[PDB]
């Protein structure tokens, strides 16, 4: 059952986003399903995707606090930080562009969750 990792890219996973400006982060929140209700904050990792599946590896991966693991590379991401207000939609959202290291938990050789914790900021 992959469903987890699959879920993973569906809400932290898009390529090759272009402007990942406010109206970018309004727009993909509403595509994958994360704006019924309003998810507060949420963050897209952009790039290749087997750069994200190395996390799990030691290839580009670090053990993380008490069961996750951080990224040895860093990324591309944007977080869509919710502006107000109301817990349904339309969402608004302001985006924070930024490339740093990740944190994400690994199950069966594959990402199925990120903390959000660092990009609360």
């Amino acid at each position: 059952d992959n469903s987890r990792y699959t879920h993973f890219l569906t809400q932290h996973y898009d390529a090759k986003p272009q402007g990942r400006d406010d109206r970018y982060c309004e727009s993909i929140m509403r595509r994958r399903g994360l704006t019924s209700p309003c998810k507060d904050i949420n963050t897209f990792i952009h790039g290749n995707k087997r750069s994200i599946k190395a996390i799990c590896e030691n290839k580009n991966g670090n053990p993380h606090r008490e069961n996750l693991r951080i990224s040895k590379s860093s990324f591309q991401v944007t977080t869509c930080k919710l502006h107000g207000g109301s817990p349904w939609p339309p969402c608004q959202y302001r985006a924070t562009a930024g490339f740093r290291n990740v944190v994400v938990a690994c199950e069966n050789g594959l990402p199925v969750h990120l903390d959000q914790s660092i990009f609360r900021r």
